[PDB]
């Protein structure tokens, strides 16, 4: 049929895989988790976990995507038994969109707040918000006595605006009674999905042309933000809050399980977008240096983002003598509540707010485009009938996403948003990457993987990467899954408590993605006629190796394959 | 490909088309609408409207289904412009299922109430029901003083059981706050859809074998019910309430618009099931006598059902000296509230309740099976790929119906149930039958229809049926649509009032089916390359007549075709 739509240049692929990993400052609280674990003695464990998690997994994803020349759905053509997981990493990705674009819509709403001269968070006098008239006191404008305020003060103008005008949480008591979607967030999501459709309908060319412009803004924005911070007096102390070096605070099973999830969610390994991007890349490329550069760029971006956030926190603590630890809202909209107020204190709040919201929209749109392109490529390579009708398929996917994201744009959508995000992302993606690592290291074998790499690359991976693929990565993923399952805490908002049935609904939604593996295994086992040893052979051997099944030449049954290093 | 799955015998087709039109006593209040219009001077207008509406439309549906040999989706192969409506009558049917099976589930629940020795409606002492403890007084067990009771008494044991144990309406204040689906109705709907899947997955053979047994029960049940009624003393007066002959009460625009909808909803003309059943019938059949027999059977069934209901009402009025007019609940579950209590007064309530619930389940399952088979046949004849995979398609349809019927099986589902039923059924089916009649009488022409009939039948329809098809039926349908649109009243429950946004949601849902015609017309007009006169010709001429389009031989453009009688 039609050949693969190769990228115009390697720079487009590089910028795309970079912009896919800049969502660390969107909704993820990186500096909060950094300060939570060992205070400032977090850099070394962070780097160690980042390496051992991403680099082997990123190299594996890139190599399996480039060599197989197909989407993540059929990327398991060498082992159909695990091919079911190829579906999982697709559907899970869609689940992410179900909330992700919603967050983007929130940022878009902030754009409509930045077009005016008087920002809504500057004045609490019913400026595009409906306060409860309980304590409408400016945190900086109205200077009053400093009190503990029950160690929780959610009456700040920015938080009030975010909760009343953006979320309308006051008209929703919980998750049992939700309500109706907001007309503003609905139009914002419509604009977002229309942009995504007009970008993805053509192919990878428009995607590259968009990420070539969108991914170049956050660097300049973070640079000018760090400059404006270091020019402010209250940043220095904030720096002291960023890295409070305490090697003795590294408690057992405290700093590791909280650092293994943030890097895993920020890098995006096993999410299915890497295979989709590698499927359109040239067959002759160096995934090693590209993966190293991507990991280093992601680490530097996380570091500078945490530094900027802690500088903003230090300047805010300089603005009001109350402590910044228990006064901030460590929720989904942490960047939407604390950061705008600082912009109110900075001169020329309009331009800074506009450029910050543009950076947020760009870094969200890039990740959403990548996540949707992964699903598109997977379902196109799986079903060839949908390969030619790319525009109609993209329109249908966007329409289904808009219809199924209404539960997240409503008044009480943030609760279901956090529920879906946490449960689905954590559980499903962890189980999927665990199954992928197992299938690649034990069933397919790292020897054939290294041979394919050496055939398509100028060198062969040494013993280090092979051991990391075989024994380090699967054991690490299994440990993370065991910690997430055993040490499971019931989900709860900052103040709101989730009902018991919500936890079971979240567990069912998360398990709906992981049960696709045994169902597909049973389907493949039943769709093959013959003896058990022949069905297992057809399931463990690649398609083009099926002729060996009649010859009874299977290396997986040999003990030398399981112990092959 | 595979030929048409012809029925085993004509008796199967007859029993199927009969059992499809026995849903008049399920949720439809036939005797209430009879007594509302002219009291007892309803038989003559009822018969006139029944004839003029069904017989021409039923003959047209049967002939168009038998001659075209295809489902309702592609039955417009002679005129693709109206082919869009072929989709409408499909989707609308599914909408009906979205509530219809739910009602069936209710009846199934009553079966679980009839298996016990002590019926729940007999004793109000918390017998499988949670009363509000306001007025737990037996209507017949506790003899008290007769009062007006504010002209509305909804505290009867049967109504209390139906509202608390079956619906759980007390935990739902309205439609803005719905809640969670009930676990009993969920399992009932699961059983219903599993039976529908195990019946429809094979084809028309199992459908005929099921309707050959299910459609034979309601006759015996109605016979024994009429016998037990005429043996009761209080039936005679009830008969006087059934037919109170008053020719002077036939007010203008009062008895016609209320009788034109009941017959139209009971007969089922234009619903799409008739074409689906005729598509599997032999090419040589007499649709005239079959349609006449079907109409006569439906009329006799409606008459005997109204007689039985009014006899039950008269016996209930004999049980308690209070009037039966304003004490009954004229809602969806009228047969579920008033009729069981009478069974409590009859000796051996167990057997009578069991056989009545079995009759209800059979007459609901037959109609649901027909409505789903219509959609199956339409989407199979439209997309040939789904023709071979009939079992998987039926499973998917049943699963989607079960997933989309959760809003009707919940605590507040009855409000959305009535909303969807009324809006969708009335508006969409009326617009669909109007468009079908117009396309058959004016665009295709009654002359070619009569010629095809004479080719496939032993005689040609006279001037009467041709005039009824051309000038009577379209004008009648247009008048009914105009009355429904202009004389539109806001929907409201017996006591609950619907919010304003619910009316707009219902209007949008109803219009979503009717907008499929202009969209499909525009799609067909844009999918044809050429001049406007050639596109119109391709849109109005049949497919096999497309060769005439190049010859510029189009009879529709001639004035003799529009005036052809």
């Amino acid at each position: 049929a039609q050949p693969r739509e190769t990228w115009g240049k390697k720079i487009d692929f590089l910028l795309s895989v970079v912009g896919f990993a800049v969502d660390l400052a969107n909704v993820w609280r990186f500096p909060y988790l950094c300060y939570k674990n060992g205070g400032g003695a977090f850099l070394i464990p962070y780097t160690l976990f980042l390496i051992i998690a991403g680099m082997p997994l990123f190299y594996m994803e890139l190599a399996l995507g480039q060599y197989n020349r197909e989407g993540a759905a059929t990327v398991w053509k060498i082992c159909p038994f695990f091919k079911g997981v190829g579906y999982a990493v697709i559907l899970i990705a869609l689940y992410v969109g179900f909330y992700y674009n919603v967050i983007i819509a929130w940022s878009l709403y902030y754009l409509f707040s930045s077009f005016t001269l008087n920002l809504p968070w500057t004045d609490c006098g019913h400026t595009w918000n409906s306060p409860n008239c309980t304590d409408p006191k400016l945190l900086n404008g109205s200077v009053l006595g400093n009190h503990t305020k029950y160690s929780k003060y959610k009456f700040t103008p920015a938080a009030e605006f975010y909760e009343r005008g953006v979320l309308h949480l006051h008209e929703s008591s919980g998750i049992h009674d939700i309500g109706l979607p907001q007309w503003q967030l609905l139009l914002c999501l419509m604009v977002v999905v229309i942009v995504l459709y007009f970008s993805l309908w053509k192919g990878v060319k428009t995607s590259g042309k968009v990420v070539w412009i969108t991914a170049t803004l956050p660097y300049f924005v973070l640079f000018v933000l760090l400059v404006h911070g270091v020019t402010l007096p209250g940043a220095s102390n904030g720096i002291n809050a960023y890295l409070h070096i305490d090697f003795y605070r590294l408690k057992e099973a405290t700093v590791w399980i909280d650092a293994a999830t943030q890097i895993f969610f920020s890098l995006g390994a096993g999410f299915g977008v890497l295979i989709a991007f590698a499927s359109y890349n040239k067959f002759d490329n160096n995934c090693y240096r590209d993966a190293l550069l991507t990991s280093s760029i992601n680490c530097i971006t996380s570091f500078v983002s945490g530094f900027a956030i802690f500088s903003i926190l230090g300047y805010m603590a300089h603005e009001h003598k109350v402590n910044i630890e228990d006064v901030a809202t460590e929720g989904a909209g942490l960047v939407f509540i604390l950061y705008p107020e600082a912009i109110s204190t900075l001169s020329g709040s309009t331009f800074w707010a506009v450029v910050f919201f543009v950076m947020l929209l760009a870094l969200g749109l890039d990740s959403s485009m990548g996540g949707m392109e992964a699903v598109i490529t997977g379902l196109a390579d799986d079903f060839q009938v949908l390969k030619r009708h790319r525009k109609l398929f993209t329109f249908g996917v966007t329409f289904s996403t808009f219809l199924l994201a209404l539960f997240c744009i409503t008044k009480g959508g943030i609760y279901v948003l956090t529920l879906l995000d946490t449960f689905a992302a954590g559980t499903s993606i962890l189980f999927a990457v665990l199954m992928e690592a197992i299938g690649v290291s034990w069933f397919y074998g790292v020897d054939r993987f290294s041979n394919d790499i050496q055939q398509m690359m100028g060198f062969r991976p040494g013993l280090y990467w092979r051991l990391c693929w075989k024994f380090v990565s699967p054991a690490f993923l299994l440990f993370v899954v065991v910690v997430s399952i055993i040490n499971f805490k019931p989900l709860t908002y900052d103040d709101y408590i989730f009902p018991p049935w919500a936890n079971w609904v979240g567990w069912g939604i998360a398990l709906s993605s992981m049960v696709l593996v045994p169902i597909y295994v049973i389907y493949k086992f039943l769709s093959t006629q013959g003896s058990l040893w022949e069905r297992l052979a057809y399931g463990i051997t690649p398609e083009n190796e099926h002729h060996l099944v009649a010859q009874r030449d299977i290396r997986q049954f040999q003990l030398q394959h399981w112990l092959a290093i």
